[PDB]
Order: C-alpha cells, then structure tokens, then sequence
C-alpha cells in the first residue's frame, strides 16, 4: 500500500482507513512514516505499551496533537498535555465528580432526559439523529452536571464545535475561532465560579472551586481549562459513539433485533459500540529519550502516534474484529485510552452511562428508525465523529 500520511484529515474523509491499519498491524506494526515524521503505533498491545510510560512517552513535551511554538505554549495548560508529577496533582484535584458512585447518583435524570429526547424525535417523525438525539443527550445532561442552565446549553454545543471542528468548514471560519470560543467560554467560567463560590451548589463547578488535595487549590487558568476539556469532552466525543452505534446497529439489523428483544444486552452492547465508532481516533507522543519499541528504535524527540481505531481491529486481541457483535465479551478495548495510561478518560463513567441509557431508551420505545440519506463525516484526523444523519421514525 501507498504510504498514506495518516496525520492529513482528508484521508479520512471516506471513513477509516482500516485497510491501511490492517497491512501496518501485519507488517510494520511500529512503523517511521518519513516526511517532521512521526511513528505510526498499530497494534493494541504497543498502544498500551506507550500510554503506561509517560516518562518515556511524554505528552508535555509535544502535545498530544498528531500534526505537525506558541501553540504548544497556549495548550499546554490543558490537563491532557501535562507529565506526572504535576499531571499527578491536577488530577487528583479535577476527579472527586467522576468517581463511579457520583456518577452513578445520576442514571435516573438522565434516563429521564433520554425518554424525552427520544419522545420529542419520534413525534417530529423526520429528524436529524444528530441534532435531535445523538448530540442533544450528552449536551443537556453536561450543562446540568456542569451547572450550566439549560437555556445556556446551545452556547456550549456552539463552543465545543469551534475547539474541534478547526478542519472542517462548517464549525470554522479561519484558525483564530477556537481561541476565540476559548476566550468567551474562559469568561463564562469565570462567572460560574466566582457565584459558586458565593452560593454553593451541587455541580461540578462547586465540587471544583473547593477542591483542596493535598494543600493545593484549583488556580484560575487550571479551572478554565479543565472547563473547557469537560464541555468539549462532553460535546464531541459521546455523541459519535451514539451516531455510529445507531448507524451499526441499522447495518447490522440482527444486532438492532437482539438490544429491542433483549434490553439487558446494553452494557455489553455500549462496549462493542465504542470499541466500534473508536470516536478519538489517535493521540501523539514525544520520546524523552532513546528507546525501543516493538524491536523499532525510537530517538529522543521522535514523534510517537497511537492508533485507538486500530488497536480497536487487532486480531490478537478481538476475534473477528470485523463483525459488528453486541454481545462480545470480553471487550478489552482502548477507546478512553491504554489501560493503565496516567490520562485514561476521566469521563469513561459517565460517558458508558450516557450511551448505554440513551441505547435502552431506543429499543424500548421499538420505533422503526430508518436512514433518509447518507450521513455526513466530520473532516478531522482526530474524532470519528459524524455531523448530520437523517433518519425517518
Ligand atoms: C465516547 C466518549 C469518550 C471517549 C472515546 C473519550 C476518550 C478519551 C481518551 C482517548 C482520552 C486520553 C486517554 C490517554 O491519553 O491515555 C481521554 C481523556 C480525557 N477525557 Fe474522555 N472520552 C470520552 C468521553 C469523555 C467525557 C464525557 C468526559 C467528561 C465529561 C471526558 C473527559 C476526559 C478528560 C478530562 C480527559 C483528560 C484526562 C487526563 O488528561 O488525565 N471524556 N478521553
Ligand atoms: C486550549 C486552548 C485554549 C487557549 C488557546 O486557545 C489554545 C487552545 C486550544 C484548544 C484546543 C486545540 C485543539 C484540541 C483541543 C485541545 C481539544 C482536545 C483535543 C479535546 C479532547 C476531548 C476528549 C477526547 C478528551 C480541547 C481544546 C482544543
Ligand atoms: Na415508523
């Protein structure tokens, strides 16, 4: 095969490259793309390999971006881009709202706001999943968590968009949007906090401005920026898992049969999903040091890129990674992360949650959902995401 540059957006533009990630696993499975150049990292076990060394596979030193000064300086403020020991400390600060038994205080409203969000799409009849479904689940139910009101939320899906749709022209109108977003949403914040300060509430926002770990307290610019993650985090990734699900699930109408039969198959359905979408698709690395890496010999400063969506195919791990199968199990996959990386999604709780509620919602109410059209792509080399989807109900 053709050595793709699998850090240009377009060549996912008629979806992932899994031919390309299947000939790397094979045959080149730690393999230098020459150009400044990067690693591509294709087998599961290696992906997990890099993300439980972050000593040796930095993310401070880089980024975590896959492409190619003051960006990384205005970034590296972001909690994803921070190395142990001070990644160790905002952590612990940003995680008390995320434990399993906060998030699972929350499994009745959000059921509640999924039987009307699925209510209200059936009763229009023609829909965008999207925009109607998919998007405007995880949307209400962040703006709440947060402590956004609800009548705020659509600033937020707003703003989301500009952080991550940089690629794609329909989310961007050049590259200063997502500093700007940044900006009116760092404001907001600010606002949020200095009333939750003054009149606790029981949101995220209050559980972060008196958050105390060990002598430490959330600063400013470290509050705006965790921010700023959770209500992109929120917005961008949740709602691909759902949009690719339902498409799989109509796709693989077997599949769709069994969850309408057969409700107590969602927790095992939410994983085969996610390992399926993969919605972030890759992160990056820098090398501290010389190294080896599956026998490749790997230079300090050297550009190290994780394949999820491939690691997600590796025939080591997953039997027949190419059938759709709802009821896989085990399902060791790696789309929050390696298992045992110091960044592994912090939301992984909550989003399992919110698709597996939002799925059961679905099949009980037994619409026939059919597509009216083919679904839109998000241009990005980074989210699997899908931004338009017309179905019928
Ligand atoms: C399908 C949904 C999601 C997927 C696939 C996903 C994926 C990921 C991945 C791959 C990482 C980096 C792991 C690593 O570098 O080792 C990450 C980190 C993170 N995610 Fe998630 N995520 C999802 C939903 C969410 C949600 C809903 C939230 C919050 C409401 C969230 C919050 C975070 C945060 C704060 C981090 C940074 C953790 C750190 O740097 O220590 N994510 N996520
Ligand atoms: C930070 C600021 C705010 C200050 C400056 O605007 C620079 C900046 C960029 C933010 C970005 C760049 C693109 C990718 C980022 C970092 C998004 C990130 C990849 C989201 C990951 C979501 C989830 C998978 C964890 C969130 C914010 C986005
Ligand atoms: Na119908």
């Amino acid at each position: 095969p053709t050595e793709i540059d699998l850090t240009d957006p377009d060549v996912y533009n008629r979806g992932v490259p899994h031919e390309q990630f299947a000939w790397l696993r094979r045959n080149e499975p730690v393999y230098w793309h020459p150009e400044e150049g990067y690693w591509a990292v294709t087998r599961h076990a290696d992906v997990v390999a890099v993300s439980r060394d972050p000593e040796i596979f930095s993310s401070q030193q880089g980024g975590t971006m896959i492409q190619d000064p003051e960006e990384l300086e205005k970034q590296r403020m972001m909690m994803l881009n921070m190395d142990p020991p001070q990644h160790t400390r905002l952590r612990k600060l940003v995680s008390k709202g995320f434990t399993p038994r906060m998030i699972a205080k929350l499994e009745d409203k959000i059921r509640e706001r999924a039987k009307q969000i699925v209510d209200e799409a059936i009763e229009k009849g023609e829909c965008d999943f999207v925009a109607d479904i998919a998007a405007e689940l995880p949307l209400q139910v962040i703006a709440e968590l947060i402590g956004v009101p609800q009548e705020d939320r659509q600033r937020l899906f707003d703003w989301s968009n500009r952080m991550i749709g940089y690629d794609d022209p329909e989310y961007h109108s050049s590259e200063a949007d997502g500093e700007q977003a940044a900006a009116e949403m760092f404001a907001y914040a600010q606002e949020l906090a200095a009333e939750r300060r003054k009149n606790p509430r029981d949101d995220i926002v209050t559980a972060l401005v008196q958050a105390e770990v060990d002598g430490q307290k959330l600063s400013d610019l470290e509050f705006n920026m965790f921010f700023l993650l959770l209500v992109v985090a929120g917005n961008e990734t949740t709602r691909n898992a759902i949009s690719h699900g339902m498409l799989a699930l109509l796709e693989h109408p077997d599949q769709w049969e069994r969850l309408r039969a057969d409700p107590s198959l969602a927790p095992t359905a939410v994983d085969e999903i996610l390992r399926w979408a993969s919605p972030v698709m890759s992160f990056r690395r820098t090398a501290t040091r010389d190294t080896e890496l599956g026998g490749q010999q790997i230079k300090a400063g050297d550009k190290v890129v994780m394949f999820y969506a491939s690691a997600n195919r590796d025939e080591e791990v997953f039997d027949d990674p190419y059938t759709f199968d709802i009821t896989r199990s085990p399902n060791p996959h790696l789309a929050f992360g390696g298992g045992g990386g110091p960044h592994y999604c912090l939301g992984a709780n909550l989003a399992r949650l919110e698709i597996r509620v939002m799925f059961e919602e679905l099949a009980e109410i037994m619409p026939d959902i059919e597509l009216t059209g083919p679904p839109e792509r998000l241009r990005s080399n980074f989210i699997n995401g899908i931004k338009h989807m017309p179905v019928r109900f």
